[PDB]
């Protein structure tokens, strides 16, 4: 007799971010990547990746180089932040 | 007797972001990538990726180079943020 | 006796972003990419990707180079953010 | 006895983005790409991609080069953001 | 006894974006690409792609070069954002 | 006789971030990456990764170099912080 | 006879971040990475990682170098901090 | 006052093999082959020869195969052997 | 006052093999082959020869195979052997 | 006052093999091969020869195979052996 | 006042093998091979020879195999052996 | 006042083997091979030779294999042995 | 006043082997091989030889195998042995 | 006033083996091999040899194996042994 009641009545003007779910029940490589409900990626970097069985097995000569420079100003505000009657401002 | 009641009545002007889902139930490589409900990717980078069984198996000579520069100003506001009666501003 | 009631009555002028779904019940390579409900990709980059069984198996000589420069100003506001009675402004 | 009731009555002028779906039930390569409901891609880039069984198997000599420059100003507002009675403005 | 009731009555002038679906139940390469419901791609780029079984199998010498420059100003507003009684403006 | 009642009635204008989910029930490599409900990644970096059985097994000569410079000013505010009647400001 | 009642009635304007979930019940490598409910990663770095069985097994000569410099000013405020009637300000 | 006197007088019937000589005094490839005085080549073989600057410079894939069989009976006698009053015989 | 006197007088029938000589005094490849006075080559073989500057410089994949079989009976007699009053015989 | 007197007078029938000489006085590859006076080569073999500057410089994959079989009976007699009044015989 | 007198007078029938001579006086590879006076090579073999500056410089993978079998009966007599009044015989 | 007198007079039938001589006076590789006067090589073998500057410099993987079998009966007699009035015999 | 007198007079039939000579006077690799007067090589073997500066400098993996079997019966007699009035015999 | 008198007169039939000579006078590798007057090598073996500067400098993994079997009957007689009036016999 499952039952879920969220936010059954709302008099007013909220700022809601609702997420949910109700559940009721030889050689091989694999990359499973299952994502979620909310996500905010900014400037994500995944430079190098070698995935599998026996990569670079013999005599592999790998030269990696990742120089990072440059003034990266992330002036951020109100991420995943539902607001009400509020004043979000970004100035420069 | 499953039952889900979300936001059954809303008097007013809310800023909602609803997401849900109710459930009731030889050699091989594989890349499964199943996505979610909400997503905001900005400047995501995945430079290099070797996926499979035995890549670069023998004598692989890999030279990688990722120089990153340049002033990247991310002046961001109100991501995944449903707002009400509010004032979001970005100035420069 | 499954039952879902979302937002059954709405007196007013909201800003809603609803997403849902109710469910009731030899050599080989594969790239499955199943997407979701919402998505906002901006300047996404996937430079290099070698996917499969035994790529670059022998004597592979790979020279990679990714220089990144240039002032990329992302002046962003109100992504996936349904708003009501509000004032979103971007100025330069 | 499945049943879904979303937004059964709406007195007013809302800005809704509804998406749903109710469910009730030798050598080989494959690229399945199933898309979803909503999507907003801007300046997406997928430079290089080698997909299959044994690409570049022998003596492969690959020289990659991706220089990125140039001031790319993304002045964006109100993506996937149904708004009501609001004022969205972009100035330069 | 499936049943779906969305937006059964609407007194007013809403800006709706409704999408739904209800469902009730030797060598080989393949590229399946099944698309979604609402979509907005802008400046999407997929420069290179080699898909199949054993491409570039032997002695493949591949020289890639992607220089990107030029000030690309994306001044965007109201994507997938049904609005009501609102004022969307873009100035330069 | 499961039962969940969250936020059953809301008189007022709250700034809520709700997330929930109720549950009721030879050689091999694998990378499972299942994501959560909320996430805000900014400037995440995963430079190098070698995942699988016996990578770099013999005589592997790997030279890594990651120089990091450049004044990165992250001037951030109100991440995953739903606020009400408030004033969030970022100035430079 | 499970039962959960959170925030059953809210008269007022609260900034709450409610995240909950009720539960009621040969060679091999594996990387499981299951994520949680909330997360805010900023400038996370995972430079080098070599998970697997017998990586670098013989004669591996690895030279690593990670120089870190550059004045990174993280001027941050109000992370995962839902506030009400407050005043969050960042100035430079 | 050079002077050479060979075999100045010969009373008799000699079998002579006389040979003499008295002497008194950018990119480029070259094969000089100056021969001498006497020579008896039999079944000489020079199967393969790549002569020059940078032959087979790149990706050259050369498959060579020289099977040698067959009963080659060289029943030889009196090569470069001037005889006198003698009896040379070859029988089978 | 050079002077050479060989075999100045010969009473009789000799079997002579006389040979004499009196002397009195950018990129580039070269094969000089100057021969001698007497020579008897039989079944000489020079199967494979790469001569020059930088042959097979890159990725050269050379498969060589020289099987040698077959009863080769060299029944030889009196090579470069001037004889007199003698009896040279070869029988089978 | 150089003087050379060999075999000045020969009464009789000798089997002589006389040989004499009196003497009185950027990138580059080279194969000089100067031969002499007498030579008897039989079944000489020079299977493989890479001569020059930087042959097989990179990634060279060379597979060599020289199987030698077959009864090779060299029944030889009187090589470079001037004989007199003698009896040289080869029987089978 | 040089002077050489060899075999000035020969009464009789000798088997002589006379040899003599009187003397009176950037990147680069080179193979000089100067031969002498007498030589009898039989079944000489020089299977493999890499000659030059930096052959096989990088990643060279060389597989050599020289199986030698087969009854090789060298029944030889009187090599470089001038004989007189003698009896040289080879029987089988 | 140099003077050389060898074998000035020979009454009789000798078997001589005379050999004599009177004398009176950047990167680089080189193979000088100067030969002498007499030589009898039989079944000489020089299987493998890497002669030069930095051959096989990096990651060279060399597999050598020289199996030797087969009854090789060298039944030899009278090599470089000038004989007189003698009886040289080889029987099988 | 040099002077050499060898074998000035020979009454008889000697078996002589005379060999005499009168004398009166950046990176680099080199193989000088100057030979002598007499030489009898039989079944000489020089299997492997890496001659030069820094061969096999890095990560060289060399597998050598030499199996030597097979009844080799060297039934030899009278090498470099000039004989007179003698009887040399080889029987099987 | 140098003077050498060897064997000035020989009445008889001697088996002599005479050998004489009268004398009266940056990085680098080198193999000088000067030979003598007489030499009889039989079944000489020089299996493995790395002569040079810094061979196998780093991580060299060398596996050597020399199995020696096979009856090798060296039934030899009269090497470098000039004999007179004698009887040399080899029987099997």
């Amino acid at each position: 007799p499952l039952m879920v009641k969220v936010l059954d009545a709302v008099r007013g003007s909220p700022a809601i971010n609702v997420a949910m779910h109700v559940f009721r029940k030889g050689l091989t490589t694999e990359e499973e990547f299952v994502e979620g409900i909310y996500k905010v990626e900014i400037d994500t970097k995944s430079y190098w990746k070698a995935l599998g069985i026996s990569p670079f097995h013999e005599h592999a000569e790998v030269v990696f180089t990742a120089n990072d420079s440059g003034p990266r100003r992330y002036t951020i505000a109100a991420l995943l932040s539902p607001y009400s009657y509020s004043t979000t401002a970004v100035v420069t």
